[PDB]
């Protein structure tokens, strides 16, 4: 479609170098973000008009939550790890949210146990170097960004999609045109 | 020694006589009270610890979200006005932080009449002076105690509450000091 600087995405005054094609973060504390997932999909729509080549990343933010929001952001980097976002996500998401189930870090080891992951992995996974990067890099890129709240997005680490400025009226066409000015940017 | 003026709690430097008991102020579209209702429960659990005869006032305020800030004080006021307090806060907080569907005072109505109030109902109750007086009530509340931020919770009219002094890590634990603090201040 159309798309207008400042509508329906910003440009950043210090662009981003190295960061990833499409950013995405999110908080399980954060109630539109579990509403941008479960209903809507956003990100399932986006990687669906995404060229060629193009990944999407999805970092977890430490500032929702209180000292909760961090162990999440390390067994956010857990799950990344072992490959297991999708079968863990929702789970968290509701944990956290709707069964309230999640009230400390020993909770969070339940649901991956629950999904299939021996306990002795997780724990091996959780106090892995490879782990305790992906937690730095997660707290890293938020910092670049100058992270305010969440959900956000970042293409090409130079624009942020402005969903404030996006048609709301019918769910469906805002969610294609969510979809549609990611696509359009990252070919930008 | 173990509760500290500057600590959990301050106390006001002009003493509000006449205020109720316990008295919590808060806004539909505060991310941090989204957070002490839906996912902390933090008035359920003080409710829980108070003593025999101490009563629980909840008041909307109007400097969070402009024109349906306003709007929202005064449903607010209807809900009072009505006594379906426990109807209506969990979808009027949904509808403005996770789903983002409240967008008018139409809106808000909806969320009503889908909770089982008349229309009829709902728009006498709207228009009555009986609700005009419950939103002068409540802003007169913000105006005694200078509010300037919410969520904020004040005991007796003299102490008000600072979530800032205590340990967030495990989340029951945190709701159990700021219960087993709110009880104290009430019998101080």
């Amino acid at each position: 479609a159309q798309y207008e600087d400042g509508k329906q995405y910003t440009t950043l005054e210090k662009p981003v170098a190295g960061a990833p094609q499409v950013l995405e973060f999110f908080s399980f504390f954060c109630p539109h973000c579990y509403q941008f997932e479960e209903v809507l999909h956003i990100s399932d729509n986006v990687k669906k008009k995404l060229p060629e080549g193009v990944k999407m990343t999805k970092y977890h933010v430490n500032f929702m939550g209180g000292d909760l929001g961090k162990d999440l952001t390390q067994a956010w980097a857990v799950a990344m790890a072992l490959g297991v976002e999708d079968k863990v996500t929702v789970p968290l998401f509701e944990g956290v949210q709707k069964t309230q189930t999640i009230r400390s870090a020993s909770d969070i080891r339940d649901v991956f146990i629950n999904a299939g992951i021996k306990g002795e992995e997780y724990d091996a996974a959780w106090n892995s170097f490879v782990v305790k990067s992906l937690v730095a890099q997660q707290e890293k890129a938020a910092a670049d960004v100058q992270l305010r709240g969440v959900p956000a997005m970042f293409v090409n680490g130079k624009y942020q999609l402005n969903p404030q400025g996006m048609d709301t009226s019918n769910m469906d066409v805002f969610v294609q045109q969510y979809a549609d000015t990611v696509k359009y940017l990252s070919e930008k």
